[PDB]
């Protein structure tokens, strides 16, 4: 596997050095050797005049510098190191901001280094054969980051797993094999365990809304749940819902709820959380325009857009997952290209029917780098769902406050729990980058672990 | 005018009852009288049977009540004064909720009465002749309302002079007759002047992106300034800065930027605010794809969006208010489409380079429940309007963080003031209700009396 | 200016490596200093190990090497040049390929290392200060490349030219500013006169298609005459036509036609050419659909396609410059999107009545790699353009064959010349590159000195 230790010197043949440019000349004195790397913010110089390989890297100044953006400047090196071939990095943080807190540098340091260099495939006939097999953070200061490295690592593992996930292909990435996925990450930990529901389980609980954005299909629709026990049993579990229609449309709405929930579950088993956490996945396949459909719940749900289908398979799965009990449930979805509209892709959009459940997520983002931005749930727009023949509408009439619109209808089946819904269709897939980026891994990991600690 | 007194008791020969549900029991024991009327949300009955017409207008239940649609329950009552030609009205309030505080609670029915009541027939053959004369606000309590019915009154009336200015026709609301309007405007109180820049003037100043907007047009640019000296000589101005660009285009963006102004420099000259406030108004008419102008601030724009044009405006304004030093500056502009799908028509949505700024104008927002939604000005996505051949794009090569790149853009113009852009394309048009709704004013009026107050 | 030599050793402080890759191993015994670099297509390393700086870029295989791709490669050396700031380079090309001349290889590297190394910051507030100031072209074997270098640096010198000229907006780039430029560049050489024709010497001679045009517009057509008197006095000139449509549409089509005719009128005459030219524009600025103007030529022309007015200027030029009785007659014109489809940006579209002309157009693509494709002047589309009111329509009912059918009609105005057309829609500005190219300079200069060898 790969191996992140800590040192407080370099000892590889290869070096990564992380240079403020504040601390440039500082630097300079303890190495046109002078003039030629200012230290801007991504400004990369590879010198490979030792025998071992040394590679600067710049964040510019403190005033300047946006956090979020970091893994853009990671990526800058990353380029460097695939095209040098180095497997093996020193990576000293010694030059870089003063202010920053060495232990959430540390951790973001490592995990957009694991992540940035992240390659796909699998699917192709030359392969890269490049991977990062050893990092070696360096820091001479006097703060402990061994564990800051751990989880970062941890993270990015997951990040990409997530990033697997989105960038297989859709006859690839059937609902069967997202259930096998399912299948092999349970069976790697004693503290996991899976339930499921086929389409016969399901139609016994009444789930009419899910079974019906199926309906025509020949992969069959499945609720998985991965229970992990991390926390003291009977202890009520936080409950990830994931959003995994394959081949949905909006432009394309990958499987980034699924991916992202997996690429969760990974990390926190590897992390062994001390919490318990229940990743639920609705799995389905790409039901005429005006039909009215019997959720779970019993509300009666006329189907007015037929692009909409995403969501009638979270409204079963989020009355469903009630049976847990859950003190907290967060769903993620690319549920609207709305989103994208609202906010781009630096943000994951979100909506929150608890203050305090919404609280946690903002004190995650700011601490992950991770953004979310909160929208606000108006009860009013409920009015745009309202239908002739049925309860309500799957969506409104027209574009308008579309992702609030998607939020609301979802609002109407989570009221008894503390419910937060994550839109990632910018976050997850880019806004025109287009590249899978494994978010929102890294938030949830952070809010989990955050939670695991007031659990002691 | 229109009389508007406060009084313990009902003298009018119509009254309207405001009735929250938990008091419909204690209202009938006052008075199937008692079963017909449920004091739901917006139901209305009119009892016709005393010789003194009164009409029931219900609230629903106080843990249903949101106060942001409280106009559109107002709104129910409004048609039935104008269908039966009820011109004086006595407005109980003693059977709304308790919980609710009633200054502000007197100041929005108040405001709501007169803002719903609102006719435009100006160009139409056939009038309605129909207005409230009088309304007597009837209260048993023991709080001071009397200023707050004054208040309200103050804003429903430049709430439906903003609207009056938006339902004009480009063909008669030319930029002349908006500076002529300045103009009838500051003649009317010795508190007022007025300055104003014409073409000649601004291309002295080098208003190249202002004066490039208009440049094709017969409609003259102007840079329109009502200063309004209520308070200490001397000290800061509160700028509020306006968007009238005549005949624009996103569907049509209305002249609401500066209807908004002149509706909020008439509510506070009425209420004689001891604040010093200039209304600026960039006003223009609708060149090609691809042009590079040179900015007053001296940042080049390459201007790829034609239907763009309205942000050059701005931020050659922008740019020109610094003159007065002005404590704060807060622009409105009905900017993007993108608004409407993010938030809908209940939110300004709000962009904010000062955190102070940002807070006083969420207060004025819970107050008067002119609801705004602060959106992140998020520096990274400066990089969608890098340009090849000039300093800067007017937008982005696609639809995704619209409003977002639009408020970044004017944000080059205003780093040295504390600054607010309120993007009201939603709120003040509608979003299918298309009708004008007076707003911001409502939320410029308090955070102006809020700043006033804090001047004592 | 500019210093380009020719030496047999490298004495400048950077050095630029053209490594072919059968020849890498070669070099590596003269010099894991081996591993490293493999010397594929476009691979780039920088050696900033010695005092002096070293580039190394490779080639790939003889046989995988498609040398219209070169500037492609050269790209990559000309951002480490811009990253490094090196303004003295020598280009040491004795590692290339064996079996390449050595002449038009010259000829071909100094001209791809001025042209992608070219800035456009003429409109921009922050300059990027960067430019080559020394070539040191390095060749250890016998063959003579010193004029090769000139040749290729002067034509480099015309492609920015043009690069310039289509990189103005608009607004800029008038027709008056378009007159001043042949000014300046007439101006600077004895051997250069300017003739042209404003407004009323056009309409005196007819010129209805052209005046058509420009009829609604603030700035004037002009008909711009460059005579480069090269040769000898009386013998029969080349003219280069180029369309100059300020403004024009097909997505927008440039400058390019003039933008490239410029640009080859500055590198004949910095390489002072013993050829008689005339480098001709039509200018004028963006009538309505269904009107039919009568051609100088007399032929009448129903103007279907608003979009289409390119041609008609490029038509009562063609008939113009009759009056020179020249040899060869070849426009250019960013003429149809057509074009793009066709054969993307690697080619320029052409079309001959001409089996001469259209061979010495061939060999001179062949030799600058500067490729044409050409297409089939295939006269039953005529009837594409019949007309029920006039003579003849300006285009096709519909997209089929539209760059032949526009070929076609430009081809009723040039029976009495040897004639070839140049779509150069593709080649001038890419297909998602968006970039100008400051094609077919290349071509054109190759052509041009082909004929004046031919002449002694
Ligand atoms: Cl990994
Ligand atoms: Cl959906
Ligand atoms: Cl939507
Ligand atoms: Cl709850
Ligand atoms: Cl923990
Ligand atoms: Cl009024
Ligand atoms: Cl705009
Ligand atoms: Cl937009
Ligand atoms: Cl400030
Ligand atoms: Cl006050
Ligand atoms: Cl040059
Ligand atoms: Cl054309
Ligand atoms: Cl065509
Ligand atoms: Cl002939
Ligand atoms: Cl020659
Ligand atoms: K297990
Ligand atoms: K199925
Ligand atoms: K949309
Ligand atoms: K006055
Ligand atoms: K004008
Ligand atoms: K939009
Ligand atoms: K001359
Ligand atoms: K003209
Ligand atoms: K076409």
């Amino acid at each position: 596997m790969m191996k992140i230790v800590v040192n407080n010197q370099s000892t590889l043949a290869a070096e990564l050095m992380i240079v403020a440019q504040e601390n440039l000349q500082k630097l300079v004195e303890q190495t046109l050797d002078r003039r030629i790397f200012k230290a801007k913010s991504g400004e990369v110089l590879p010198l490979l005049h030792g025998d071992k390989i040394v590679i600067l890297l710049g964040l510019g100044l403190r005033q300047d510098f946006i956090a979020s953006e970091y893994d853009k400047i990671i990526a800058k090196a990353a380029e460097q190191l695939k095209k040098l071939a180095i497997k093996e990095i020193s990576v000293d943080i010694d030059y870089a901001f003063e202010n920053d807190n060495v232990k959430q540098f540390t951790l973001d340091t490592v995990r957009a280094l694991i992540s940035e260099t992240y390659v796909f495939d699998q699917l192709k006939t030359e392969k890269e054969n490049y991977s990062l097999e050893q990092i070696e953070l360096v820091y001479s200061g006097d703060q402990d980051i061994e564990d800051s490295a751990k989880i970062g690592s941890a993270i990015a593992c997951g990040q990409n797993y997530a990033k697997d996930l989105q960038n297989l292909p859709a006859n690839i990435c059937t609902t069967d094999y997202m259930l096998n996925e399912a299948r092999e990450l349970t069976s790697k930990y004693a503290t996991f365990s899976l339930d499921y529901l086929d389409q016969d389980a399901m139609a016994e609980l009444g789930m009419g809304c899910a079974l019906a954005v199926g309906r025509g299909s020949y992969m069959s629709n499945y609720t998985v749940c991965m229970e992990y026990k991390g926390g003291n049993e009977g202890d009520a579990p936080i409950v990830l819902v994931g959003k995994g229609l394959v081949f949905d449309n909006g432009m394309k709405m990958d499987m980034g709820g699924v991916a992202a929930v997996m690429g969760t579950m990974k990390a926190i088993a590897m992390l062994n959380l001390p919490v318990n956490v229940v990743g639920v996945m609705g799995l389905a396949e790409n039901y005429r325009p005006g039909d009215v459909l019997k959720s779970m719940k019993g509300i009666t749900v006329e189907v007015s857009n037929t692009d909409a289908e995403g969501r009638l398979v979270l409204c079963d799965t989020l009355t469903y997952i009630g049976k847990y009990k859950p003190k907290a449930v967060i769903d993620l979805a690319t549920l609207t290209g709305a989103m994208i509209i609202s906010l781009g892709d630096a943000y994951s959009g979100m909506f929150a029917n608890s203050d305090k459940l919404a609280n946690s997520l903002e004190q995650a983002a700011n601490a992950s780098n991770d953004l979310i931005w909160r929208l606000p749930l108006h009860k009013p727009y409920l009015k745009k769902i309202e239908s002739k023949v049925a309860d309500m509408d799957n969506c409104g009439r027209d574009r308008s406050a579309g992702s609030i619109v998607a939020a609301l209808f979802l609002s109407k089946f989570t009221e008894d729990y503390e419910w937060a819904h994550l839109d990632i269709a910018g976050s997850a897939m880019g806004d025109a980058s287009c590249k899978a980026s494994g978010r929102p891994v890294p938030l949830l990991v952070h809010y989990l672990i955050s939670q695991a600690k007031e659990n002691l």
